[PDB]
């Protein structure tokens, strides 16, 4: 044939993509801000750029629980106890927030992000029923979790509340908030143990605090960041009481891979998944490894077309160390920034599909390609070709566009630009071997 053509028929439409992200939580932030400025910059500009990056359009960051900032814990905007959930609490801004207010500053203010997701791993220690942050506990006051200290459920909704209005105060607005992180998952670093009923019970407590506050804006409540599609669908029957009073669904992708369409009202959200213990590798292609750019780009490929995500968030974008939890690497001692080639696989899909594309379909791919498309809110469309063969000629046209573009990412392109040949309506391009390539059909 004339090489593959690819068709999108912009009249069957699938889920909306709020968009791609990730965190710089647990001091990962601190890690950026002590670089040189220039490798502050080069570290924000990959993570976030829609010209040089990967145009990020989401940041989760940690709602710090712990008493102060040892090892690489997030300290807490009110980390001493008022002895009782009957008195104020104590808050004790630090105007940082774990370096990751800067983080969110520079991602709006200088690169135009107006998604920010925030997400507290625990309660404070003083307002659980093992009296720490770390090591479970549960929520004082909760079905199952009568404390002496007495019921703090409604100051652990007031602090998340006043967390927003911190933000908000320094400029940035929360747009999603949640209040636990793996609940069904003790860990020896920040983690609360709620059953899917806590969960509801909690939520029936922050709706009506946040919709009662005097924030600008009320953020959407979002549960529960389970660490896999299969835990998440499981805590959603004890939501659905409750569905009036949030609007996100959040998941991991450790315990269980994101593939298949939970049942549930929502947008879902993969908010974290990573090689978390693989050696560092920047490799795009070597073997189909676990760390490699080619395996992430076509997890987000799953999560998106399998899994019914709307957005996709690798774990941590920069930090130092030596294993594949992060897509960016810092060289404390050079004070240098080396992104993987995760990064760019991740950034072949944010910088192409943006906050509030439509999925639509595709049709005319076999063999090699696995194909994707959506439709931008300005119109353009989006056209994801994954090549697993050689060099492949492929035509892109809807079933009218007046210009287009082509971007791939290979072993030696890092989201490069590639000719997009127009004529009357159709895009040609060549495929690069072993690549995830887009082609964007634009209208006038
Ligand atoms: C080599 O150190 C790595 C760790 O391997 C890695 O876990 C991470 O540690 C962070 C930590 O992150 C976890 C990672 O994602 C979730 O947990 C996983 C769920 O599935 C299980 O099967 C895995 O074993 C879990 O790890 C969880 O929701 C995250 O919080 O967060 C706390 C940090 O204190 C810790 O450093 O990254 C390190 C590293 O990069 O050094
Ligand atoms: C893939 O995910 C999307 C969400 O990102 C799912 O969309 C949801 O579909 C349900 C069922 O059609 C929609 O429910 C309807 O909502 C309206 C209000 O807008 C309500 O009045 C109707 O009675 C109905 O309950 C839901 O709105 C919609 N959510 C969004 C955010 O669009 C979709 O179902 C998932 N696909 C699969 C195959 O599961």
């Amino acid at each position: 044939q004339a090489g593959t053509t690819l068709t999108v028929d912009l009249s069957t439409t699938y889920q909306r993509i709020d968009g791609f992200g990730t965190s710089e939580a647990f001091q990962r932030a601190v890690q950026m801000s002590r670089l040189p400025e220039e490798g502050q910059r080069r570290a924000l500009d990959v993570l976030f750029s829609t010209t040089n990056g990967a145009g990020l359009s989401i940041l989760r960051n940690g709602i710090g629980s712990s008493p102060d900032m040892s090892s690489d814990h997030m300290v807490s905007i009110a980390p001493k106890s008022p002895g009782s959930p009957n008195n104020p609490l104590i808050y004790s801004w630090d105007g940082s927030d774990n370096k990751q207010l800067w983080v969110s500053q520079e991602a709006v203010h200088t690169y135009g992000v107006k998604t920010i997701y925030a997400d507290a791993w625990s309660a404070p220690g003083y307002m659980k029923t093992n009296g720490n942050d770390a090591n479970g506990g549960t929520l004082c006051g909760l079905s199952g979790a009568q404390c002496a200290s007495g019921d703090w459920r409604q100051a652990y909704a007031d602090y998340l509340t006043k967390y927003v209005e911190f933000y908000q105060e320094s400029n940035v607005t929360v747009t999603h908030l949640g209040f636990i992180n793996a609940p069904e998952l003790t860990t020896s670093y920040a983690s609360m143990r709620f059953s899917a009923s806590q969960a509801a019970e909690f939520i029936r407590i922050l709706y009506p605090t946040i919709q009662k506050s005097n924030l600008t804006y009320k953020p959407t409540i979002a549960c529960c960041d389970a660490e896999g599609w299969n835990s998440q669908a499981g805590m959603l029957g004890a939501l659905s009481s409750v569905n009036s009073m949030f609007g996100l669904v959040t998941a991991h992708a450790y315990t269980s891979q994101p593939g298949f369409s939970m049942n549930t009202p929502h947008p879902v959200w993969m908010t974290a998944a990573a090689d978390l213990q693989g050696a560092w590798t920047s490799a795009w292609y070597s073997y189909g490894g676990a760390g490699e750019g080619w395996t992430w780009a076509n997890n987000v490929y799953n999560a998106i077309v399998n899994g019914n995500a709307s957005a996709y968030l690798y774990w941590i974008g920069a930090q130092t160390g030596n294993t594949n939890s992060h897509m960016v690497h810092i060289d404390a001692n050079a004070g240098t920034v080396e992104p993987s080639k995760r990064l760019w696989a991740l950034g072949q899909w944010s910088r192409f599909v943006r906050p509030g594309a439509r999925r639509v379909a595709v049709s005319g791919a076999s063999g090699s390609l696995r194909t994707a498309a959506f439709r931008n809110e300005d119109g353009s469309v989006a056209v994801v070709v994954i090549n697993s063969g050689g060099d492949a000629a492929v035509n892109v046209r809807l079933a009218q566009p007046a210009s287009a573009k082509a971007w791939a990412t290979d072993n030696s392109r890092a989201i490069e630009e590639i000719q997009a040949s127009f004529a009357d309506g159709v895009a040609t391009v060549n495929v690069p071997s072993r690549s995830m390539t887009t082609v964007v059909l634009y209208p006038a």
